[PDB]
């Protein structure tokens, strides 16, 4: 029985899928830090942390390695975590990594995966394995366009011939969105209210195109008066949503026609045939596609499963080694 082991390793979640098992581990990108003696200690990490959620920290939140430390004990906890005593104790790891990651991020993360025993640790960046996963052609010399709308970031590439020929990133995706919610509440409401109300929000009535319609739905939201400190409950609408999130929802739109511009023609034309893969969790935004076939005039597919999507193209690779090439970028131990 294998420990092999896949890591797509998100800003905000990291999915472990296993040899032979799938996916077995999908938990929040997050530490809890306490404060003992003036030093900071790694109490509780991912969704038991999230659970007792000290000082929340999450080390990739913006795409980078923020934290050197606390990203490593991380990674090693939930790689000790998917392990199986009765399995093989030198496996096989390959990590996901953004497209921009430097050297010295990434000689952290093989080194944490090395520490936690691996015999190997392939790298594969995050486009590759989102195309992979939802499914792109990425052997035929077609051009493809995957974006990718992730916690912390969204990637947009172009891919051909088993490779990337444009790589972009920039940090909007669904924290930020978070972070517009939050912005509204407190500058048009006089509402705090924290990060788990925001996603709720977002996901309920949360739009990347306002209803012609008018308003659309409303619900109900529960946070603090911003003076006072009490409890207060505020109706917000459908409508009210789009417009707290149309800044973030247009620099993503953004993105993609940046990339467009920079797509090294001839490619352009295989973009505006089956248009434009869209994947990651920023992608269940509704209406986003839309908006973005809209501002574009690409049509626009969002992927089957877009929040497992990366996992997934992971997991194929690691599985089906011999199907591809050098999409891994390996080290031995
Ligand atoms: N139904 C939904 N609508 C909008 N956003 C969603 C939905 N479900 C999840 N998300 C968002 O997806 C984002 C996480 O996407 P993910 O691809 O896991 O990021 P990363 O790979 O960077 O960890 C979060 O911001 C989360 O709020
Ligand atoms: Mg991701």
């Amino acid at each position: 029985i294998s420990n092999d082991i896949a890591i797509d390793l998100g800003t905000a979640n990291t999915l472990i899928y296993q040899k032979g098992k799938g996916i077995v581990l999908n938990e929040p990108s997050v530490v809890a830090l306490r404060n003992v003696g003036g030093r900071k200690v790694v109490h509780a990490v991912g969704i038991e942390a999230k659970q007792m959620l000290m000082e929340a920290i999450r080390p990739m939140r913006d795409g980078v390695i923020a934290d050197f430390e606390v990203a490593e004990e991380m990674i090693k906890y939930f790689i000790r975590k998917v392990h199986n005593r009765k399995g093989s104790g030198n496996p096989k790891v390959i990590v996901c990594v953004p497209s921009g990651a430097t050297a010295v991020e990434r000689r952290a993360i093989n080194d944490s995966c090395l520490n936690a025993g691996a015999r190997r640790v392939g790298l594969i960046d995050e486009p590759m394995a989102a195309a992979i996963g939802a499914g792109l052609p990425i052997h035929e010399p077609t051009g493809s366009m995957v974006v990718d709308i992730g916690g912390g970031t969204t990637e947009v590439a172009v891919l051909s011939l088993s490779g990337i020929v444009y790589s972009r990133s920039v940090r909007v995706g669904g924290d930020k969105m978070d972070e517009a919610i939050i912005s509204y509440m407190r500058r048009h409401h006089n509402l705090l209210i924290g990060e788990t109300t925001a996603e709720r929000i977002k996901k309920e009535i949360g739009t990347a195109r306002a209803p012609a319609d008018g308003e659309g739905l409303s619900i109900d939201v529960k946070g603090r008066d911003l003076m006072q400190g009490v409890p207060r409950e505020v109706r917000i609408s459908e409508k009210q949503a789009a417009d707290a999130l149309a800044e973030p929802v247009g620099q993503i739109v953004e993105a993609v026609k940046v990339a467009l511009e920079a797509t090294p023609p001839e490619l352009a034309d295989d973009i505006a045939d089956k248009g434009i893969m869209l994947t990651g969790g920023g992608a269940l935004l509704r209406g986003l596609d839309a908006e973005i076939r809209d501002h574009t005039g690409l049509p626009v597919t969002v992927a089957d499963d877009p929040l497992s999507c990366v996992a997934l193209g992971c997991g194929k690779v690691l599985e089906h080694p011999k199907w591809m090439k050098g999409v891994l970028e390996s080290t031995l131990a």
